[PDB]
């Protein structure tokens, strides 16, 4: 005990007395997050309620990954865990997990709405690449980066909110069910950057199939060598489609979208387009690496024991998560 309940959205948060003035913030698509005052720390914090951690295998794996990686990862561009708790006293009774994190000011959705500047943008992308690089060195490949799981303070420091997969920003190979590697996450960063420039989602598929049409309408049909890596049913569909030439990157991202009328501006316009052209590459074999995008002229101005293999039963996930909850 020392718990009380407050209604938040359609659910009930039960939290430690220390966390006061619970207020719903951002998208709740991946669990409800509240802003709160922590009276013990005397600071504001964010509290996420995990959404039905034991509804199934998928939810439980995802709950385990998120909690474990959030305890174990420590990096300036990755959200910090402050606390973890459950209102329930025993394993039998155990159903809810709460993560308390440092509070940021907004997600990238709100920053994309505002006008574009080069210095801000390259700083946001730099930090995105630092976070992603740090994840990759730890063996973590995300796969589901998007503006609403990236958060920012008013000073423009950026943190990645989550750890992704145990849709508009998804790499071609992920969507098409082929192998994936590190640079899967480069595709998502290209989508976000392009959207910072267009202020429009680049690839708005009104379904999972139309999505693909939107990609190659703008970028063009990939080479036959890309299509040879697809499973039979997917290759069939992909290669027997009207061939698209796509648009060049200057057409995809016109002069009117960028600051103009200074040598500096026209330079940064080209450096941004150039970067865009190496991130938004359908074939992962041809797409720039994280190390390379960080060394890119647009960005480099800023240079200075846990099961992922196995399936488990819900009860074994419950115990694995619970002990993770109880041991700090
Ligand atoms: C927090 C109270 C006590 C209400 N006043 S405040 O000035 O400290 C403050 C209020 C709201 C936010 C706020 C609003 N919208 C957000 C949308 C997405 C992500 C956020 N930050 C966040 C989201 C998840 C995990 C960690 N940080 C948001 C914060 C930040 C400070």
């Amino acid at each position: 005990n020392q718990f009380y309940s407050v209604e938040v959205g359609d659910s009930t948060f039960t939290v430690l007395k220390r966390y006061q003035n619970l207020k719903p913030i951002g998208s709740g698509a991946q669990g409800i997050v509240c802003a709160a005052y922590d009276a013990v720390l005397d600071r504001n914090v964010a509290i996420k309620k995990l959404s039905r951690p034991f509804q199934n295998q998928t939810h439980a794996k995802r709950a385990y990954r998120e909690l474990v990686l959030m305890k174990c990862v420590n990096h300036k561009n990755i959200i910090s865990l402050l606390n973890v708790f459950t209102p329930q006293k025993t394993l039998e009774e155990f159903q809810d997990v709460y993560l308390v994190m440092e509070l940021m000011d907004a997600n990238l959705c709100q920053v994309i709405q505002m006008e574009l500047d080069h210095e801000r943008m390259s700083y946001l992308l730099y930090q995105m690449l630092c976070g992603i690089k740090h994840l990759h060195s730890a063996g973590i490949i995300h796969r589901d980066l998007k503006p609403s799981n990236i958060v920012v303070k008013s000073d423009c420091t950026l943190k990645i909110l989550d750890f992704g997969l145990a849709r508009y920003y998804r790499a071609p190979e992920v969507i098409l069910g082929m192998g994936y590697k590190e640079n899967v996450d480069i595709w998502s960063v290209g989508c976000i950057m392009g959207e910072m420039v267009r202020h429009k989602i680049l690839f708005p598929g009104r379904d999972y199939i139309d999505q693909w049409n939107k990609v190659i309408e703008q970028l063009g049909t990939p080479c036959p060598e890309f299509m040879k890596k697809l499973q039979p049913t997917v290759r069939n569909y992909v290669e027997n489609r009207p061939k698209y030439a796509g648009l060049t990157f200057p057409k995809l991202f016109p002069d009117s979208l960028f600051p103009a009328d200074s040598e500096h501006n026209k330079l940064k316009a080209s450096q941004a387009r150039d970067l865009l052209s190496k991130m938004l590459v359908i074939d992962p074999a041809k797409r720039i690496s994280v190390d390379d995008a960080l060394q890119h002229p647009y960005i480099n101005v800023w240079y200075d024991k846990q099961l992922d293999e196995r399936e488990h039963t819900i009860e074994e996930w419950k115990e694995l998560i619970y002990k993770e909850v109880m041991n700090s």
